[PDB]
């Protein structure tokens, strides 16, 4: 396995960017990968991943920003149609953990219907730093909103 993923269930897995003498590894693991990285700021062809048969979601989340609730709800669907095909799934972003480690919040809580506070610790403990603003948490709170709604 490769060992910078860290699974928040069976099929969801969150990681710092992949190098391109990665690419192989993570592709024998993982079917689908959410990048979260803006295009500039990416070192190799996002095309890396389809050569491998790898499917991608380019949605990009600037440096320090949260997603907005559309976005973060348009990456949990797409993670879901993906775990439903039986596909494992690594969403990533370049340099913290702030922004992959809030779509990972998110996903214990739309697809485990975990609370907001388990799912934040859950994902902490997996990695110290997750979810790194307080805009990132507050998306993460709209989130709760609409989902207990
Ligand atoms: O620029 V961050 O992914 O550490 O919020």
């Amino acid at each position: 396995m490769w060992p910078s993923a860290r699974f928040v269930d069976d099929n969801v897995a969150f990681s710092r960017m992949p190098t391109e003498r990665e690419l192989d590894e993570v592709a024998k693991d993982f079917d689908a990968v959410v990048v979260l990285v803006e295009e500039y700021e990416l070192p190799y062809s996002l095309e890396e991943w389809k050569k491998r048969g790898v499917e991608v979601l380019h949605s990009p989340i600037p440096d320090f920003t949260a997603p907005s609730l559309e976005q973060l709800l348009e990456i949990l669907r797409w993670i879901e149609a993906r775990v439903r095909e039986g596909k494992k799934v690594l969403i990533h972003c370049m340099g913290g953990l702030g922004r992959s480690g809030t779509v990972a919040v998110a996903w214990l809580m739309y697809s485990k219907g975990l609370p907001l506070r388990e799912a934040l610790r859950r994902v902490r403990s997996l990695r110290p730093g997750a979810v790194e603003t307080y805009e990132q948490m507050e998306v993460l709170k709209e989130l709760e909103k609409f989902l207990r709604s």
